[PDB]
C-alpha cells in the first residue's frame, strides 16, 4: 500500500506540471513540454520502468487537483512552503530562491526595498493561485495588486507599462530578464525572502523515500547542475 | 490521521514545555512563560492557524506525559539521545552541544577533564531524571551525585558551595557564568560529549514532516539564529 | 506495530551479512565475524538493550532475503541504489565512494577510462549479483564479463592473470591494492560514479528514524570515522 508499489505494477507515472513556467515546464502551441522538471520527470519514470504520463494542470487548481489525486508528483517549479505542506509532502530541495523584482530597467532605482515597492500608486503584477500571489498579498499595504491570469505573458505586461513590477522567484526574474530586453531583475542575488523548490508528493512514505533517494543521487552526481545549466541556456521563445 | 489533521480541524497546538530551563523555557512566578522554545511554539502554532496552548511538564515526567498523549509537541530544550527515541520522534536539531562543568570561577582548573571530576571527595549536582543526570551516571565512579529537584536554583548550589561542579549543556552553563558571576564555564567550546537540542514528537510522519518544514525555513531564514540572540541576551532574573 | 518496537520487546537484532567484504564484513574459518559493519551492528544492538544474531546473506540472495524477513537490518558494506530501493529503506549514508578500477600495476595506464576498458578482448572480473555486475553490464559493451561466484577470492583472479581488471568500489580497490602488492587501485579519488554505502531497512518508519539518529550521533561524535581507520588499518588475511 504504497503508490511506490502501484507504480511499479503500472509502468505508469502522472506527472503534474503547470507548463506556464519556464525554465522549469512549458507547455507548446503543439502540446507538448519542455524545461528542466520535465527532463527530470523522464528520469525519474525511467529509473521506475515507468512511462511518463504528464498531467496538466495550473497554480490555482494545484491543491485541488492534488486533493483529488490526479497525480501521483507535481514537477512544475514548485515552491515548498507550509501551506502546502499542510496537505502533502515535498521532496529534498533541488533549489535555493527567493523572491525579488523584475522592472523595466531604467525604473530598477525605484524598486530596490519593499519600503519603496510598497506605495499608493505602485502597481504590482501576480500570476494568482501560488506563492508570487502570496507574498504580494502579504507585502503590500498600498501598492495596487494586478492579477493576470496567464504566467507566460506576465512579464511582457510590464515591459507594455501595464503595472511597474512583479515580484516572483530570482530564477524567474533572471531568465525573463533575458528574454525581455527591456526588464532587469532587482539584486536577484539578494532576495526579500527565502524559498525552496521541490516536487509534490503525496503523504507516502516509501514513495517519498524512492523520490529522495533518487534527487539525492541526480544531485551528488552533478547531473542536476548540468540538466539545469542546459535550461538556463536554452533557445526560450517569448 | 496524523495529529497534523487534528491541529489544523482544532485550532489547538499543545507544547509541552519544563519552565525550568533559560534560556529556553521559564515558568514566571505570574505562571506566564518565556524563551526562545516558548517563543518559538507561539510561531509553530501561528503558522498551523492554531491556538498555542502550554503543557507544563518535567525532566523526571516527560516520557510519561508524551506516553499519555498530554501534548503534541514538547519544546524546552530537550537533547536527542536513543533512550527518547525508543518511545518518540525527534525534530530536525535546532542546536548541537555537549555537556561541560560549571564551577566556582577559582575551582574551574581541578575540572577541565573528567579524570579531574571523577574522585572520591568531590560532589556533582544534577537535576533529576534528563540527560544531565544521565550523562553522571554513566561517567561518575567515584564522585558523589548530589540529586536537586529545582533546575532554576541548581546553580545557586554550586555559589553556595553545596556540591563542587554540575556537568551540563555548555550553553546552560555560558548564560549561568553570567547569572552567576562566581561560576565558570569550564571549555564550553570543547564537550566531554555530543548532542543535539531537538523538539520531541509523537510517532507521526506527516507532523514531523510539517514541523521539519517549518524548522528548516526558521534556519534557513536566519529566523533561528536572531531569536537564539535575543534570549541569550534577555535580562533573566536569577 | 514497529518492529523498534518487537526488536526492544525481544531483546533481539537480527544482523544480514554477506561475510565477503572486507574491510565492512568478513566470516572466519572458525565461523566468526569481522569489520567495520559488524563492529557497528554490535554498536546498534547494544544501544538498543539487544543481543547480536548474526543471519548470513549473500549478494545474489540479499533482496529475496529482505522480502522473506529473515532480518531486520544489512549491515555489509552495501551500496544504495534505486533498484534497491524500489523494495527496502536505507539508512542515512555513512560513507561516499564509486566504481573504480583495480587491475595489475603493470596494466594500470591501459584501464583509465571505460573507453579503454570497453574492447573486444579484455575480461572484466565481477562478484555475482550486486552493484559490481550491474555496473558493469551497464557499461561494457565489448569486453568480456566474467563472473566469479567468491568475492574473497576475486582480487587473486586478477593477480592470477584470470582476468585483467575489476571495477569494484574504490573503498575496496585501496585496500586490496595493500592486500596484493601485484594490484593497483586506478584513479580511486576520481571514481566512474557516484555512490553511498548505508544499512538496508524494512519500510519501517520508527525503525529507520532509530537507526539514523544513532548513526548520526556515530557520525557527529567522529566514532565512525575512528572505527574505519581501525579496520582499514587492521591485519586482514588474503
Amino acid at each position: 500500500e504504497s503508490r511506490l508499489d502501484r507504480i511499479l505494477e503500472s509502468g505508469v507515472l502522472r506527472v503534474a506540471t503547470t507548463g506556464d513556467y519556464k525554465p522549469f515546464s512549458y507547455r507548446t502551441e503543439e502540446g507538448g513540454y519542455a524545461g528542466f522538471d520535465v527532463d527530470m520527470a523522464q528520469r525519474l519514470a525511467e529509473s521506475l520502468g515507468a512511462k511518463l504520463v504528464v498531467v496538466p494542470t495550473s497554480w490555482p487548481n494545484l491543491m485541488r487537483d492534488f486533493a483529488d489525486d490526479r497525480f501521483d508528483i507535481a514537477m512544475s517549479g514548485i515552491s515548498i512552503n507550509l501551506e502546502r505542506q499542510r496537505q502533502a509532502y515535498f521532496s529534498i530541495p533541488y533549489l535555493r530562491d527567493g523572491k525579488t523584482p523584475i522592472t523595466l530597467c531604467s525604473e530598477e532605482a525605484r524598486f530596490q526595498t519593499l519600503e519603496q515597492i510598497d506605495q499608493p500608486g505602485v502597481t504590482a503584477i501576480v500570476n494568482p493561485g501560488g506563492t508570487n500571489e502570496k507574498f504580494a498579498r502579504a507585502n503590500l499595504k498600498k501598492a495596487r495588486i494586478l492579477v493576470h491570469p496567464d504566467n507566460v505573458t506576465i512579464f511582457q505586461q510590464i515591459v507594455d507599462g501595464k503595472a511597474d513590477l512583479m515580484m516572483t522567484d530570482a530564477i524567474e526574474a533572471r531568465l525573463q530578464s533575458r528574454l525581455h530586453p527591456e526588464l532587469c531583475a532587482v539584486h536577484p542575488q539578494q532576495p526579500f525572502d527565502f524559498a525552496e523548490k521541490a516536487y509534490l508528493l503525496p503523504r507516502d512514505e516509501a514513495f517519498k523515500r524512492y523520490v529522495d533517494q533518487w534527487l539525492h543521487i541526480a544531485e551528488q552526481s552533478g547531473l542536476l547542475r548540468q540538466r539545469m545549466e542546459h535550461w538556463l541556456e536554452y533557445r526560450w521563445p517569448t
